[PDB]
């Protein structure tokens, strides 16, 4: 790790906090990632002088297609922006991915429906979102961490016992009603390499389990995550400002900047 250069910032107050509305620390001392909560000028020179490069992974299938060019033409103009970036689109049809004009140092690979080794030795830290999604401000290096997840735009002020968590003790994604931080969302999680291939490999063993046993988990994917989260705790959490609906919820004060949206 190199030193960083001089820089001129406003000092931080310690008897002044940024944001007194909202959480930004879980209580196992992880960060939650509002706006006013961080200086994307130190974080970006801290991630630069590790040449951090990103891969960001969605899957784009049968009538999902359709959705690539928004998320891409959007990625270019929000997602980590002067860092490396790898897009990977898994799809069923190579020949509808749009040709996107990318800037420098950003790559994009077209897989058809195999990559743990191939992610190991192209990026540091993997991110895997939703297509039927746009980028409309900054998602910079700021959420880059072992282990992320997000929280779930609907759920964010809920008590726990509403989160719709798997709550039949019969799915490995089972969730006690007196259990649970957070409802994550599926459309966005990350972190390293070798944590997203743990999670998902757990995810994946987990699911294979509750198939064997005829049971299919409430919501899915996102049942599993959710488990996975709560037994290993993430080293970030991104507010809904990174994963929000705008036509459902509008723009609450509590939103600073809506960065990551959905598309009707």
């Amino acid at each position: 790790m190199v030193s960083l250069p001089r820089m001129v910032y406003p000092q931080p107050k310690v008897l002044t906090p940024c944001r007194k509305d909202v959480l930004v620390v879980t209580p196992w001392l992880a960060p939650i990632v509002w706006e006013g909560t961080f200086n994307i000028d130190i974080l970006n020179e801290q991630f630069r002088l590790q040449n951090t490069t990103i891969g960001l992974t969605v899957f784009a299938i049968k009538k999902y297609v359709a959705f690539l060019k928004l998320f891409l033409e959007t990625a270019e103009k929000h997602f980590m922006v002067g860092h490396r970036v790898h897009y990977y689109v898994f799809t069923d049809q190579p020949a509808a991915v749009p040709r996107v004009t990318l800037g420098t140092g950003r790559q994009l690979s077209v897989l058809e429906v195999f990559c743990e080794r191939r992610f190991l030795s192209e990026v540091d830290y993997l991110v895997c979102v939703d297509v039927d999604m746009e980028f409309r401000d900054h998602v910079g290096v700021e959420i880059l961490t072992p282990l992320f997840g997000t929280l779930h735009p609907s759920f964010y002020g809920s008590s726990r016992e509403a989160f719709t968590y798997e709550r039949r003790p019969q799915s490995q994604a089972y969730i006690p009603k007196d259990e649970g931080d957070f409802y994550y969302m599926g459309a966005f999680f990350g972190g390293s390499v070798q944590e997203v291939q743990r999670l998902t490999r757990a995810c994946h063993q987990a699911m294979m389990v509750d198939q064997a046993n005829g049971i299919e988990a409430v919501w899915h994917c996102e049942s599993h995550l959710n488990k996975y989260l709560l037994r290993h705790k993430p080293t970030k959490v991104l507010s809904p400002e990174y994963l929000w609906d705008q036509q459902l919820l509008g723009w609450p004060a509590v939103l600073r900047k809506l960065r990551f949206t959905a598309v009707p």
